[PDB]
């Protein structure tokens, strides 16, 4: 692509990175909306460069296959050299955090339960000592990673569960997990970040809801390979935005509700 | 070189570092409990470095003075070379990143109203918009920063008046603002981490409440001299046990496993 101009690679994820309404008549970084469109817009005034929005080529946010150690996803592209940044809800984790550099977080999050209105259940141990409702995860991202390393005593024994669950309780992308709990008449809960099921819970047609609280606390951070020239800035760039107020302003603009639920 | 004692400055807040009883008798880290003492030996433990807990010698998180640019508390520990390594309630902040390196965080908080329960205020709009409760912040520290740079209106006009109200509504240790609060008879509001606000809620005589919601988000870090070695390794810790749970578990031990104020 042309010189000096930064390759962000993001992931197509409500509220985060959307396509405008009429984009097939748009352009490069105009045919995209959402809280990481508008973040990296700041994020690159701050740091004084041009950037190409990039939707990450398979999909996926990043997990390192057990056998061959490659990763994919948005950290594979940061890993392999394809992209310089990533500007998107991507999770801060251990066995990333190892390969990749991230900024301070930008949001935060935990991993949560969605139910379908009225299903009887209040909390991951409730999930854990029943079989009648079936439950599972996000394929290659940070909450299946969470399950499967886990000893804690409860989520070990979800993952035991889910792991062998057929068929397959795990899916390819978010909405994939929303329709499943939409569809499964309160026979499947889905586990995913309370950034993106308070998000659907304010949606039509507001018949999810987040039960319990959350099972873990982190955070998304913006992620550059390791060793990246761009990383102090970026990071200075999240702190100060979040000090200016501007990151509580994006959220409440991208999580606006304008009544699909009730009163609003 | 050889392998040498990491000096760990921290600082006297309840219950991240707290005498022990028998404290007058005992040497070196056994003086000291809480939530940082069991963080900076786990830290140490899963890093593999031996480590001497020290108290900032003037009480203060850090703050750069004005004028002489010099930073004080535990911030000017690490700016000058006195210290390897911060362990301690230290916000991440903008002018302090520049500074010093500070890990992923560790616990989350937000600036938080406590008020002497039954106080009619709900809300820093609430305390913005009268005169009869005064309320302030602790010095050399995050929140006093927070308000004196804030440009959001409810915020910069809490500033002009807390700047000038007399006589000052800023306090030298969280210890005095609790104080304030409950001996103040309702006139008194203090601004403080949410963090310090729970844990108070849960001490005797119970008579504080936390009010309102945050009026930020932010964490605390593991902070080391900028281009400092170990900090690689204190921030993969940081996130290994949390990830392992182990931040919650200590964050129930130091808060509520404890509580005086019943379940
Ligand atoms: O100070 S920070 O590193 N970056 C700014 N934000 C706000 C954006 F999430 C947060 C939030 C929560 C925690 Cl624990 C820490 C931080
Ligand atoms: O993943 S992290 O950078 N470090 C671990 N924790 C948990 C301890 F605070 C958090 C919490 C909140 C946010 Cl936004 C980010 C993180
Ligand atoms: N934010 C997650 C993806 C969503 C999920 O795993 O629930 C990640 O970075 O992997
Ligand atoms: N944690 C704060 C001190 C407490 C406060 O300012 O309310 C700091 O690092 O400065
Ligand atoms: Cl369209
Ligand atoms: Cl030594
Ligand atoms: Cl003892
Ligand atoms: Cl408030």
């Amino acid at each position: 692509g042309a010189n000096k101009t930064v390759v962000v690679t993001t992931i197509l994820e409500s509220p985060y990175v959307m396509m405008k309404k009429n984009h097939e008549m748009l352009e490069g970084n105009e045919r995209y909306e959402g809280y990481c469109v508008d973040l990296a817009a700041e994020i690159a005034k701050h740091c004084g460069f041009k950037y190409k929005l990039t939707i990450v080529g398979d999909g996926k946010y990043g997990a390192r296959d057990a056998d061959t150690k490659i990763w994919n996803g948005m950290v594979g592209e940061l890993v392999y050299g394809k992209a310089d940044i990533a500007i998107a809800p991507l999770t801060i984790t251990y066995v990333r955090e190892e390969v990749i550099d991230f900024s301070k977080p930008f949001m935060s999050l935990g991993i949560s339960i969605m139910i379908k209105k009225g299903t009887p259940i209040e909390s991951a141990e409730d999930l854990s000592k029943q079989t009648e409702i079936a439950y599972g995860t996000l394929d290659s991202g940070s909450t299946k990673e969470f399950f499967r390393r886990s000893k804690i005593a409860v989520f070990d024994k979800m993952w035991t569960y889910m792991r062998s669950a057929e068929p397959s309780v795990f899916v390819r992308t978010t909405a994939e997990g929303v329709a499943r709990v939409r569809k499964s008449k309160g026979k499947y809960a889905y586990l995913l970040e309370s950034t993106m099921n308070e998000y659907i819970e304010q949606r039509k047609p507001c018949d999810t809801m987040k039960v319990g609280g959350n099972l873990d606390s982190k955070g998304y951070g913006i992620a550059t390979p390791k060793g990246s020239s761009l990383g102090n800035a970026v990071n200075l760039a999240v702190l100060k935005l979040s000090e200016q107020g501007l990151l509580d302003k994006l959220k409440n603009k991208w999580w606006y509700d304008k009544g699909e639920c009730g009163s609003g």
